[PDB]
């Protein structure tokens, strides 16, 4: 039921860019684009939680073809327009430092993707991934811990759960459980999909909770910048009590390093009832209830 590797690097699907919109509002840090591709002309099917590969043009410094980079799929299986003809991605442009040869280095595939024009053809492989899939259980609780572009798999879940058009299109999945997104970003204009997430929380105040950790605008109790691990420690007892429910699934997505502060918070909460979190967590992974994709 999970499509995997319908297209591979040796014979990719050639899709076309339909649109390339900016997500970072003025006053925000960096460039993050929402890119939609046209899938008509092939048979790329995918579901929520998966990723595709993009093969950028050109050669590296040794003269070899650039290889694929993976990107979380940011649309549901139906695409943003709910017509089963497109796929979307949420791509941050990577750029960095001086002590790494020269001046500013720009990431190859991410610079290529964030500046790509409508009508352009893109080499697409996949889909791949079975680690971030959503259960078809409409009464599941879903905890979502995202930073930056890790919002991408979370958006596919929430849209499937809460978009009017999705609910009419998926008669077998009418979500009636509870979901909680904790979303860590640097500024308020860096809240990707802010307007759509907050509209969801207004229509479903009992089925969706939205918490932000905004580091240039909020301080944690210790006077430092507010990061997602600070918000998780604030609500550690609550999150622990939801995680004990047999129905609860936890998703963690974002840049590497966020995992250690989430564990230390849930560790202190579990200990209060004589549970060693690192052992409870192994059982959760085994059961398919603890989902992690960091990079
Ligand atoms: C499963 C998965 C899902 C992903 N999903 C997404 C997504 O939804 N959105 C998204 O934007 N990205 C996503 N990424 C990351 C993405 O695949 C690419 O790694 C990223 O876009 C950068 O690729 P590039 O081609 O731009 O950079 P490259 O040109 O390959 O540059 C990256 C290389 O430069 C170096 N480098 C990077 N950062 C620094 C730094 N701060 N200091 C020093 N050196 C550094 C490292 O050697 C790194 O290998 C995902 C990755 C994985 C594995």
């Amino acid at each position: 039921d999970v499509p995997v590797n319908l297209y591979r690097p040796n014979a990719p699907f050639i899709g076309k860019v339909i649109s390339n919109e900016p997500l970072v509002k003025e006053g925000g840090i960096g460039i993050v684009q929402h890119i939609k591709f046209d899938l008509t002309g092939g048979n790329l099917k995918y579901i929520e939680g998966q990723s595709i590969g993009i093969i950028p043009p050109g050669v590296d410094k040794n003269g070899k073809p650039e290889s694929l980079r993976l990107y979380s799929i940011a649309s549901t299986r139906h695409g943003d327009d709910v017509d089963d003809k497109t796929i979307s991605l949420c791509v941050r442009q990577l750029e960095y430092k001086h002590p790494e040869s020269g001046e500013t280095v720009y990431g190859v595939c991410s610079t290529y993707l964030t500046h790509i024009e409508p009508g352009s053809e893109v080499k697409i492989t996949g889909p791949v991934g079975k680690e971030m899939l959503l259960p078809d259980d409409p009464e599941a609780n879903v905890i979502m811990l995202a930073t930056g572009t890790g919002i991408a798999p979370m958006r596919t879940y929430l849209w499937r759960m809460f978009k009017d058009a999705e609910r009419a299109a998926n008669p077998e999945y009418q979500f009636k459980g509870f979901s909680w997104l904790v979303f860590g970003v640097p500024t308020t204009p860096n809240i990707l999909y802010k307007e759509e997430l907050e509209e969801i929380q207004q229509k479903y105040p009992d089925n969706f909770r939205l918490t932000y950790a905004i580091s240039r605008e909020q301080k944690n109790p210790q006077g430092g910048r507010m990061y997602i691990q600070d918000r998780v420690a604030e609500h550690a007892d609550q999150l622990w009590q939801l995680i004990k429910n047999q129905k609860t699934h936890t998703y963690i997505c974002g840049l590497r390093g966020m995992e250690e502060g989430i564990d230390a918070a849930l560790s202190a909460a579990a200990a209060k009832e004589g549970v060693t979190w690192s052992d409870y967590q192994k059982d959760l992974k085994k059961a398919g209830r603890w989902h992690v994709e960091t990079y």
